[PDB]
This record gives C-alpha cells, structure tokens and sequence, in this order.
C-alpha cells in the first residue's frame, strides 16, 4: 500500500472514487487487500458478476464469487460497480441459442432483475449493457440485437431501473477514447436519443484501455461524451501500455475536467495479474509496489 492515496485524493478534488478491478482470486492472495483497503475506494468485480459466472444454466444462478466481492466491499467500505449484466462475450451457451424474441426477452430481463435484486441498494452503479457498439458506430449484432432487435436496449435500461431505483445505470464501451473517432460520436448520439425517448441511461462508461501516447486524446474525448447528457461519466477500465505517467495523468486530469465524470476505476492493482500483463499497463509492480504512474496521478491530484 502507498502511503498516499489516489482515491482519498481526488475526493478532495470533488470527485466520488479512484477504484480498481478486483475479484475473490486476488483479495485472497498477495498485498492485493491492502492495498485496497488503502488507496482505493471502490472495485468492480474483474468476473464475477458476469453471465457466465452467475447463471450457468437458465434459473441457476451462482453467486459465491459475486457474495465473496460485494460481502468485502462493503466490511471495508469500498462502493461497488456491477459489471456487466447484458454482454455478447462470456456468455452461456444456453442465451446465444435462444432464436425466440420473447423467450430471450424474458430471459434477459430475469437476469437482469435477479442480480440487481440481490445487491438492491449496494450497488452505487452497474454497467448495464456493454460493447453495445461497432467501431463504425453501428450496433454491433449480437444475438440480444438479432433476437430482440434494437429494442433491447431500452429494455434491459427500464428493467435495471425498477429492479433497483438507487443504481446509476451505465452503458459501458470502449475505443471511445478520442474525439474523432466514428465510435465516439455515434454512442453520444445514440445516448442522447435514447433519454430523449425516456431510457433511464445515468451514464457512459469509457473503458479506457489505451496504448502508449493516447491518454492525450482522452482529454478531447471524454468532454465528448459528456455532451451526451447522462447525470455521470466515468473512467470504468483504465489501463495503459507502458504505464507512462503521462497518459495516466491525462486521462485523470479529463476526468477532473469534466464535471459530469465522478470517478475513475483502473483495471487491476499489480501487472502480473493484469489481463493485459505483457504491457505491465497498471500503477503497481510485480513487487506490488507504486510505479511513476501512481506517483504521477498522486503529485498531479494534490
């Protein structure tokens, strides 16, 4: 644990949180817990609360790991992001053989309202629908968009809405990283439709997972996609390749900049255990120690 820390820090700037990714597999080993404990103030389960975890079969939901996460959370107060309840990826087999309109409906609002049910009122945000988009902008066709069609968006946003009122409800994506690019604008357009329609979307969620030198772009873009309207904004899978202070100083002085943006989430606390290791793209080391990104982000918040 660093002795200064990211999340106390920007909450003096006026900001909700500095969290980080996390799950059972890391609280339960190395100086993961402690860290945590001391400079973050909010996790996202890495796995655990997604469809293939929670109802491998239809109506049999299994909820150890999430328990495990959301239990640890809130014993050390940490605010928790669900992460993700409607997701092409890591899904059951069962869901993407499902060709009936309203049999998928169903089942997608019953997944939703399930976990959502569970964790009623200690959920601070959940990433409803995630990589909802094609990098043109599109929507990308996954079996909820072929089954259900467009539609299917504005539903599960309205079923999280009454499954637990107290949840700001995000849409999740990523490459929505700089200004210009076709993705960027289309989902602040598309976002920007759907409150007009009445589609209870709180916020947008950029996952920020850049290489070296786009944290600059970031400062254009999430402004970007604030713009969108939504209550909040915020920075849900940070990491960089090469971990370069300046890009992760970009990226937190975007967020500090835009008022809207109440917080950032890094993906993960040491490389090693990065989804993306090879790039040793976190703010800590194999040695569980602050890398010049930390200090960075520190200096930089002070």
């Amino acid at each position: 644990q660093a002795a200064q820390s990211v999340d106390q820090l920007i909450k003096a700037r006026g900001k909700v949180y500095f969290g980080v990714a996390t799950d059972q597999n890391r609280l339960t080993t190395g100086k993961n817990a402690a860290i945590i404990q001391a400079d973050f103030g909010q996790v996202t389960p890495e796995n655990s609360m997604k469809w293939d975890a929670t109802e491998p079969s239809q109506g049999n939901f299994n909820f150890a790991g999430a328990d495990y996460l959301v239990n640890w959370a809130q014993q050390n107060g940490k605010l928790i992001r669900g992460h993700t309840l409607v997701w092409h990826s890591q899904l059951p087999s069962w869901v993407s053989s499902i060709t009936d309109k309203n049999t998928l409906t169903n089942v997608m609002k019953n997944h939703i309202t399930t976990l959502m049910t569970r964790y009623k009122g200690k959920i601070r945000a959940w990433d409803v629908v995630n990589e909802a988009f094609n990098e043109d902008g599109s929507l990308r066709q996954t079996v909820f968009l072929n089954v259900i069609g467009e539609d299917y968006i504005p539903i599960a946003f309205q079923t999280a809405r009454a499954a637990d009122p107290n949840a700001k409800l995000y849409i999740n994506d990523y490459n929505l990283d700089s200004a210009s690019y076709p993705k960027t604008q289309a989902i602040v357009n598309r976002v920007k439709q759907w409150r007009a329609a009445g589609v209870p979307i709180d916020g947008i969620g950029s996952q920020t997972h850049l290489s070296a030198g786009q944290g600059a772009g970031v400062l254009q873009a999430l402004p970007l996609l604030a713009s969108a309207g939504t209550p909040e904004v915020a920075i849900t899978e940070l990491d960089v390749a090469g971990a370069s202070p300046t890009d992760y100083v970009n990226v937190v002085n975007a967020c500090l900049n835009v008022q809207s943006c109440v917080g950032i989430t890094v993906w993960g606390v040491a490389d090693p255990d990065s989804w993306r290791a090879s790039t040793t793209p976190l703010l800590f080391d194999g040695n569980f120690n602050p890398k010049p990104a930390y200090n960075a982000i520190v200096q930089d918040l002070q």
